[PDB]
């Protein structure tokens, strides 16, 4: 019985999305940008290019101005499509030189109305970009060793790596090599250009890459016999049907990582479902097959050998975000700063690149939690840096809230969203800071808040202390507005799991601060000593949670 799987012989398209990939190599659309589209403009762009093949090059069309959630749906595309683009720049590892960061700044100030926002996958995204300047931009990014290749599309998304790869004192190893090997080997190459859906990778020495929710994850663990290598995890995801990735129970050494990554992706290519668009993510295959069959197939058909068994890394009790100052293997310091919901500007990035030059620093990393850290600051030139960054509003000593808050793009730019998230976040933070500085000392433990535009969970709705899922709501049977559902007490690391939903409960855009304030206060009210938020939630009564 057919599910669209290549490996079972069913190579026949069953989607419009699968249909468009059978029409040449999607990535081939780059000639057409430079040759045709950047020269003729938005309206020349064939619609199967604009909506399909543009994705393989980091170009999603942004939402047209002044259409609220009322208008959100597959059937309003012509209306919702603004003649501008969100261009996503691929940063495998968050890793960047100061020259590279510089370029990202000026590209934004110049081409993207100063918009630059750090994604929770270590990328930057621009908005207000026009096709005319795409060729100029590619040309420019190349100078600094950056591309947009497969930053969107049915292909491997950015590979996450630790913001502190190679300098962290706690890391099991530095797997940067493996990342760069994967990118050098495999990005832009025909073999993995066509996958049932998107494909997300995390590789790190630390559990600081939200690994449990990636399609494939490689995580430092000491093997008692074989030494520092990587633990392999597979089948994660969070959209509208969240599933934690699971241990394959294998241990992979650094050098074999890119080989084993290619294996896994290969299994996705061939056995992944291609009938339903909503059922195409690897996770669904893993759910169906079970972990053991997966490993069986993986060894027997693609690696041609068993993967050496190995232990799980010991799950951390607290997420590792790298905000703040820390000593390096260097003998130097690194600096983690927090913007609000990843929101920086073209100006900020350049202004930052310059402060780095002042410090002698040439290494910066973006963070899987929309943050950025500067590396190799010597003690001597550190305070003059921090003050330089605080000046741009990039706080290295942020508050509880500013530090542990994410938002997606939402209805500001995103054509799929029901609510405003990012701008909303720029104001909610000060409101919470001054509203709850009151209770602040009594919180010995952080509260994480993720504001999501719609159910897609781009800012990780399910795995926050307080998670907000943007749905359309009714207001006295007069008219439908924007609003959020709450998911509470979801965490990664030790005993990972998702936040609970509440029965008949909605939070309008205005009420966000009200709800947070209340449930936080009720937390402190009913909590026990040392008890984390998430722990309370599981025993808490419905009423204290509303
Ligand atoms: C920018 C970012 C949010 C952020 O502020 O961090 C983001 C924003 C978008 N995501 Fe994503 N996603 C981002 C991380 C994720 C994550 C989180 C993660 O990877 O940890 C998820 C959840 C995890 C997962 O994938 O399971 C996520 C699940 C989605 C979904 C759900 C897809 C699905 O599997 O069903 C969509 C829609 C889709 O693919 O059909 C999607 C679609 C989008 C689009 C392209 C909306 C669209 O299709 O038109 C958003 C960009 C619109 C815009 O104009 O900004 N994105 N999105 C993140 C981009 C990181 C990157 O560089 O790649
Ligand atoms: S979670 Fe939804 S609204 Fe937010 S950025 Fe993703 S697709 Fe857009
Ligand atoms: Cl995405």
């Amino acid at each position: 019985r057919n599910e669209g799987q290549w490996a079972l012989g069913h190579r026949e398209p069953l989607n419009a999305n699968e249909e468009l990939k059978k029409a040449g190599n999607p990535l081939d659309v780059r000639e057409r940008i430079e040759n045709i589209y950047a020269k003729q403009g938005f309206d020349s762009i064939d619609k199967t290019d604009l909506r399909g093949r543009f994705r393989w090059w980091g170009l999603y069309t942004q939402r047209e101005q002044g259409y609220d959630g009322t208008w959100t749906g597959d059937d309003n595309i012509d209306k919702l499509e603004a003649k501008y683009f969100m261009m996503r720049v691929r940063c495998d590892g968050g890793a960047l030189s100061a020259a590279a960061l510089r370029t990202l700044g000026q590209i934004s100030t110049e081409f993207a109305r100063d918009t630059a926002d750090i994604s929770d996958r270590q990328n930057v995204q621009y908005h207000w970009i026009e096709v005319e300047n795409v060729p100029e931009i590619w040309r420019r990014l190349d100078d600094v060793g950056l591309q947009t290749t497969e930053a969107c599309g049915d292909c491997p998304r950015v590979v996450l790596g630790s913001p502190l790869a190679g300098e962290s004192l706690d890391e099991v190893l530095d797997p940067t090599w493996a990342i760069e090997e994967i990118v050098r080997r495999y990005i832009g190459k025909p073999d993995f250009a066509d996958l049932p859906r998107k494909y997300k990778t995390a590789i790190s020495g630390l559990q600081d890459v939200a690994h449990e929710i990636n399609d494939v994850a490689f995580i430092g663990v000491n093997h008692p016999e074989h030494g520092p290598g990587l633990d392999l995890w597979v089948g994660g995801g969070l959209s509208t049907n969240p599933m934690l990735a699971q241990r394959v129970g294998a241990w992979v050494p650094l050098g074999e990582v890119p080989e084993v990554w290619a294996a896994v992706t290969s299994v996705f290519r061939d056995y992944g479902y291609r009938r339903l668009r909503a059922k195409a993510r690897l996770k669904f295959l893993i759910k169906d097959w079970g972990i053991a069959k997966f490993r069986e197939v993986l060894e027997t058909e693609y690696l041609k050998r068993p993967l050496i068994d190995g232990p799980a890394p010991e799950p951390v009790k607290h997420p590792i975000d790298h905000v703040g100052v820390q000593r390096l293997k260097n003998g130097l310091n690194a600096v983690g700063v927090a913007p609000i919901a990843g929101r920086v500007s073209g100006t900020i990035l350049t202004a930052v690149a310059d402060l780095m030059a002042r410090a002698g620093s040439d290494r910066i990393r973006f963070t899987p939690y929309q943050k950025l850290v500067i590396l190799d600051i010597p003690d001597a030139l550190l305070d003059d840096l921090i003050a330089g960054l605080d000046a741009l509003g990039l706080q290295s000593r942020p508050s509880h809230w500013r530090r542990n808050l994410m938002a997606c793009s939402g209805i500001e730019f995103c054509k799929l969203s029901f609510a405003e998230t990012r701008v909303r976040a720029q104001h909610l933070v000060p409101e919470l800071e001054r509203r709850l500085e009151d209770i602040n000392s009594q919180l010995d433990v952080p509260i994480t808040v993720n504001i999501n535009g719609c159910p897609n969970s781009c800012a990780r709705i399910q795995i926050a202390d307080i998670g907000f899922k943007g749905q359309m709501i009714d207001d006295g049977h007069g008219g439908s507005v924007e609003g959020f559902q709450v998911h509470l007490g979801g965490h990664l690391g030790l005993d990972a799991g998702f936040g609970r939903k509440l029965r008949q409960h909605k939070v309008t855009s205005d009420e966000l601060g009200d709800y947070i304030d209340r449930v936080v206060r009720n937390f402190v009210k009913h909590r026990s000593e040392g008890e984390r938020f998430a722990q309370w939630v599981i025993r808490a009564e419905e009423d204290d949670l509303r």
